[PDB]
């Protein structure tokens, strides 16, 4: 039985800086592109808009695929997110960082999203 998961690169205006979130130590330790399970009436893109609603305040308007990752059964859509409405915040008692995508490499993720961190480091 499969569950499908979204997350979000969440870009300010200059595509300086992603927002990146931490959860109350529930039970690991680690910074994450916000996202959760999409549900069995949404598609992918409806899910993630959905979700950024609910986990940090914003309305998404621009978003595009960025990367998939599949495990063993498991699959992880990430994408890129360049307009939203509002502005994000940890609305569920989240930590939430602005931060330098120069500084990504400063923040412990966990394995997941590392590739993912490495490719938006990449795409500078």
């Amino acid at each position: 039985k499969r569950i499908h998961i979204v997350a979000g690169i969440i870009f300010n205006s200059d595509q300086s800086e992603i927002f990146i979130t931490k959860r109350p130590d529930h039970k690991g330790g680690f910074w994450e592109f916000p996202g959760g399970k999409v549900e069995a009436g949404e598609s992918r893109e409806q899910a993630m808009v959905r979700e950024l609603e609910e986990e940090i305040g914003i309305t998404v308007t621009e978003q595009q695929a960025f990367q998939h990752f599949d495990f063993d059964s498991l699959s992880f859509d990430f994408m890129l997110v360049t307009a939203f409405d509002g502005q994000p915040h940890g609305r569920e008692g989240q930590q939430g960082g602005w931060v330098k995508i120069a500084d990504l490499a400063n923040y412990r993720f966990p394995e997941a999203n590392d590739p993912v961190v490495k490719q938006v480091i990449a795409q500078f």
